[PDB]
């Protein structure tokens, strides 16, 4: 299996001390989680009720601004990578934008695609039925405008092919997103992400914008009741709230993080309102020293040079990361 | 798709009134929701740790006696049952012990299985590699021994075969469970359902006990953080107390609603502990007048003369549904 961020558990067990003590950023996750709004015993008790998806699903078109599209709520953005195998044309290519996030590739390999790595439109072929786009990109930050994305879904209409874009970290930048574009566009499909900007990943929710053909099509395959029923209370409450708040919130940690990371001297090459992208020789060395000083980020096999720093949840966090980098032993081994 | 039981939404919309007048019937959920154990901030704000799931892991090996095999916690059983055609020997049929929870055969169907309907081990072949019992039966409450089933195990295993007993109402009965024989058997799968006994349907969490290899297979086409930290806190909680007094309550609930059908005159000709099934010459009609009562019951487009009604959650549930009864206008169109 891949090694995704969060694994305080098995970085706890390697390198000691108590998970709680960890100072985690190996995630995208909001660090200040929201508020959480009232649960009534009725939706942790019925089987989850039509009302409650449907609710949930104006909450999520208001605030995804899908122009009259009703989302699909879906367990988590990992159940609907899985399904991918059974919309992606079975005898095509698929195109991914990467260096990406590995769980497109895994599964789509998994299930016998021929899977191309891209980094450009131009490498784009009619051999390729199913493009993926993280738009902002997992781990680099790169984002497309909308008219890039666009023009390459309308380039791949005309043999049959689909866009896929996943705007799991797009929350923050409203203006890149393509999700009022369903209906006009006909071969395009996004998915969102509700734990990263709300803070609240111990819930799986995702939500899909599609046309209704495919958005049926993945309602069927994922059964009845896939979605809890607290999500669905949840999302509805805080996609209707204030949004403007987090956000806020958000970018300053993440003017925290910069401070500290640039006061360190270190060479930030991309990154989201949730996570910046560290360029540094020795990345996987400064991972694991960081570990011994009980702080957990990302880094990744296929870069050795990259580590990935998601925000502290205040000021002495950042103080912290920041003090572990000025005290750390000389990166060898 | 199948009218599974609990459709408040759907029934209220055709019949009037405010979903929460509605006495819903319709399900086997334990009508008295356990109180909620406490869920730290910390498990809802983090995609669910490795220590998260290990520790509902040993709760549920100690909760279902499982002789020392960690069951692996799924995102409700409906999630594992869309992957038994990746289980199923794919050549070969699946004989179903019937009639039953029609998920099975609509899932299977849907992937190209021969699905054979049976009613006792007699008719079972080599041709079947998969055999599937709900025990006890959802919705005759029919209820095999575990001998009964240990034989079916050991013939089926002799041709390759595996059996899945899908113990989803075996928490009031766990002397039928043979959820502790896994290691023994070899070719024995076992689906443990949460929601029902706990009262906690609005939760999506199941439980699969099975080999290491082939909980190894269920892991890894669910994917990461498949199970929300909530769902398996709350469980780990819950089934580490006191299970003995929730039991009582809902047999105590299952002495009312029986004694609300016979003294309405209605044969009852099954059930659980968590629901009554009644074999009435009207059936369809009785369902259709108790809805214009705001009371909601399972009936099946298969077995017109068969109502599934559940437990109320109080004496005045079952007064309620006793003076439906007693003044329901005449049972013709
Ligand atoms: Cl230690
Ligand atoms: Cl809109
Ligand atoms: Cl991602
Ligand atoms: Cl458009
Ligand atoms: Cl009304
Ligand atoms: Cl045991
Ligand atoms: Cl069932
Ligand atoms: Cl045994
Ligand atoms: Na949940």
């Amino acid at each position: 299996p891949i090694v995704h961020g969060g694994g305080i558990t098995e970085a706890a067990a390697r390198y000691g001390g108590r998970p709680e003590d960890w100072l985690d950023l190996s995630t995208g996750i909001n660090p200040c989680p929201v508020a959480l709004p009232a649960v009534p015993e009725r939706a942790w008790h019925r089987l989850p009720d039509r009302q409650t998806v449907d609710d949930a699903r104006s909450a999520a078109a208001d605030y995804y601004r899908t122009n009259g599209v009703l989302p699909l709520p879906v367990p988590g953005t990992q159940s609907v990578i899985q399904l991918l195998p059974r919309l992606a044309p079975a005898n095509r290519h698929v195109a991914i934008f990467g260096p990406t996030y590995g769980e497109y590739a895994r599964v789509l390999e998994a299930a016998g695609f021929a899977v191309d790595r891209v980094a450009d439109a131009d490498a784009l072929t009619a051999e390729h039925g199913l493009v993926i786009v993280v738009n902002p990109n997992n781990p680099t930050g790169r984002a497309l405008a909308p008219a890039e994305l666009l023009a390459i879904a309308a380039r791949q209409k005309a043999s049959g092919g689909l866009l896929l874009v996943d705007e799991a970290f797009g929350d923050l930048e409203p203006q890149l997103s393509v999700a009022g574009h369903a209906s006009g566009q006909g071969n395009l499909i996004v998915f969102r992400s509700f734990g990263k900007f709300f803070g609240l990943a111990g819930l799986r929710l995702g939500f899909v914008v599609a046309t209704e053909p495919v958005l049926a099509s993945f309602a069927d395959w994922l059964g009845p009741w896939a979605v809890s029923g607290p999500a669905l209370t949840i999302s509805k409450a805080l996609m209707q709230g204030d949004t403007k708040a987090i956000a806020a919130g958000i970018l300053e940690r993440r003017a925290g993080l910069d401070a500290a990371l640039d006061g360190a001297g270190l060479n930030r090459i991309g990154g989201t309102g949730l996570f910046v992208l560290v360029e540094h020789p020795r990345a996987a060395l400064l991972q694991e020293r960081l570990c011994e000083a009980h702080i957990l980020t990302r880094k990744f096999d296929y870069a050795p040079t990259w580590l990935r720093v998601g925000l502290a949840p205040d000021a002495a966090g950042d103080r912290r990361l920041a003090d572990a980098l000025a005290r750390m032993e000389l990166l060898e081994h």
